[PDB]
DNA sequence: ATGGGACTTTTTGA
DNA sequence: TTCAAAAAGTCCCA
């Protein structure tokens, strides 16, 4: 978890650069999260440079007895420098390390705390705040501690929140007015559901001056995060336009320049400029061009797929190895077909069709009781029962040992619709002809009925896997790793359709891309030609 | 050994 | 009663 150099550097940087050391001498830089000091170190060095450099000129305008060389250690420690962490061996050696920037005269006191920093009465504000706060989600986070983020927490922790949005909490409430705060965190929470109060938090107390979104780069070694730096004041101020810079391409080493500024300012990012004030509930951090194909779209289209479909998730198992089969395995023999379902995950969708599935589901919830067939609940189901059992549902009683955890309901399944998989590197909706079931990788939805003579699903999976939509969809889309968006209903209902004199022939197109990807002897390249021309429909409908 | 690619479970709050 | 979100992802090889 520790933050590359190059990182750590232009974060702190970031927020000293302009300080005005002469007319305030005595800065509070706090990390909340400190660790061993990576940050920390860093600003020592860093203001040690900077009293150094003025230190005749404090002299002059201060007590000139106060401002030497040789006193500037004592001043950062006791005055300047605050540090806290939960870890007290980080603490003690962060506390080292900083005592051994001079190399006892008279005990040096340092403004390290060893504590909870969301529980910690903080008894000033800081000037300027740095670092790296924990992450943890919402099924690694302990539940006792979760009662207290939702009592003491609630205006930015709620329901599957992450505790990083707490330590933006934190980090805002203790900024001085006037104040700069710099930090790395996960990505997500600029996309996600669980971000928006966090996101309605930060644009209505702070000025966001500047935000880095390295997308789905990897910048912490071993580590599957994908990461930004976010950069707000508390200043007065009249303009509020953010700086936004955005990756081009996700496979940059990040040391390829001696500082991240230059990388920042070169081919590697793109550079544009978002107006806060202008920002919803969403922040559609685009450029110009991007913002203008985007409100092209969303004026032009009248529906949702919410306004049309109803939306499911996939079955949930709880415990899929005891449920699932390959369909050659023998101890399907013991099942009877009636309790035997077809079962896909998010690899078998493609556009447009899904593969012939390779597994099969127990639907377990229709087995009436435990004596009647007593063979497949011994031989097959059976040999999970503990991981069963210790299934919230199951330990409250509210599913039989051997049911499923989240059937849902059957009849949604068991019809014509459209599947798309839950994490994919582009739009892959699927209509479904097989009745197939899926876990939650695989998400399902179909036309409500007083639609289905304005929309059909082959128009449907046209437009939604054409080119246009699939960089539509991904203006707001959750990116999660390197060539990995979300596609969850949170986002996909909200895709916007439109219905005009080009349905007719895109809906044809569909068609035929449908027979030539069902057929036997697949001639792949006629599809791209029908793609490319179906296209053209598309955005001549919507005017780009 | 590492970094990069294929692929994606069930726990959980509401 | 029962929905759907959540990557400090997970796992493997060359
Ligand atoms: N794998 C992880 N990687 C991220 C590392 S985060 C970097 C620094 O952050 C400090 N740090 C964290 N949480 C803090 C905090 N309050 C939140 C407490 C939340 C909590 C509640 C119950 C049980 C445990 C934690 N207050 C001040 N410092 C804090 C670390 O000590 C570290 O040196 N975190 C999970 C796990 C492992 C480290 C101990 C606890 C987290
Ligand atoms: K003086
Ligand atoms: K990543
Ligand atoms: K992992």
């Amino acid at each position: 978890y520790y933050t590359p150099k190059i990182i750590v550097d232009y974060i702190v940087k970031k927020t000293l650069k302009n300080h005005d050391i002469i007319k305030n001498p005595y800065p509070r830089i706090l990390d909340i999260s400190c660790g061993c000091g990576n940050f920390l170190l860093e600003v020592y060095d860093i203001l040690y440079d900077l009293f150094e450099e003025n230190i005749y000129e404090l002299k002059k305008k201060y007590d000139e007895n106060y401002w030497t060389v040789d006193n500037i250690h004592r001043h950062i420690l006791n005055y300047c420098i605050y540090g806290a962490d939960i870890d007290e061996k980080a603490i003690s050696i962060l506390k080292d390390s900083l005592t051994n920037k001079k190399v006892d005269e008279s005990d040096i006191k340092i403004n390290l705390f060893c504590c909870d920093s969301l529980k910690k009465k903080w008894r000033y504000k800081f000037d300027y705040i740095v670092g790296n706060p924990p992450y943890i989600g919402h099924k690694k986070l302990e539940k006792k501690y979760k009662k207290f983020l939702l009592e003491k927490y609630s205006e930015v922790y709620k329901d599957k929140a992450d505790l990083y949005f707490c330590f933006y909490k934190k980090i805002i409430d203790i900024l001085k007015q006037g104040g700069i705060g710099s930090v790395i965190t996960p990505r997500y929470f600029l996309e996600s559901l669980s971000g928006k109060d966090l996101r309605e938090y930060i644009k209505s107390n702070v000025n966001v001056q500047e935000i880095v979104d390295f997308l789905g780069a990897n910048i912490f070694k071993n580590i599957g995060v994908s990461s930004c730096i976010l950069t707000f004041d508390k200043k007065k101020t009249k303009e509020t336009y953010i700086d936004v810079f955005k990756i081009k391409n996700e496979d940059i080493c990040i040391n390829k320049f001696e500082t991240l500024e230059e990388l920042l300012k070169s081919s590697k990012f793109e550079h544009f400029n978002i107006n806060q004030r202008l920002l919803s509930d969403e922040w559609i951090l685009v450029n110009k061009d991007d913002e203008t194909f985007y409100n092209k779209i969303q004026e032009k289209c009248k529906y949702s797929l919410e306004d049309i479909a109803i939306s499911f998730q996939g079955i949930i198992t709880g415990c899929d190895k005891a449920f699932i089969l390959s369909k050659d395995d023998v101890k399907l023999n013991l099942v009877d077909d009636k309790f035997l379902k077809c079962w896909i995950k998010s690899k078998n969708i493609n556009k447009y069709i899904v593969d012939k599935s390779e597994y099969r589901l127990i639907y377990s919830n229709d087995i009436d009781n435990e004596n009647t067939n007593k063979r497949i609940l011994d031989e097959i189901i059976g040999l999970y029962k503990t991981k069963l059992e210790n299934r919230r549902e199951c330990k409250s009683g509210i599913r039989k040992w051997y049911e499923l955890q989240w059937g849902r309901e059957k009849l949604f399944f068991e019809r014509k619709k459209i599947m798309y998989p839950y994490k994919s590197n582009e739009n892959r909706f699927a209509i479904d002809y097989d009745n197939n079931f899926s876990s939650a990788d695989v998400y399902s939805f179909f036309i409500k009925e007083e639609y289905l003579d304005k929309f059909s699903y082959e128009y449907l999976v046209g437009i939604l896997n054409s080119s246009v939509y699939d960089k539509y969809f991904k203006i707001t889309a959750k990116k999660m790793s390197k060539n990995i968006y979300d596609y969850y209903p949170n986002k996909v209902m909200k895709i916007r359709i439109f219905r005009d004199n080009n349905y007719e022939e895109i809906e044809n197109l569909s068609k035929q891309i449908i027979s030539i990807l069902l057929n036997k002897s697949i001639d792949k390249g006629k599809v791209e030609k029908l793609q490319i021309k179906m296209d053209n429909l598309i955005m001549d409908s919507l005017g780009i």
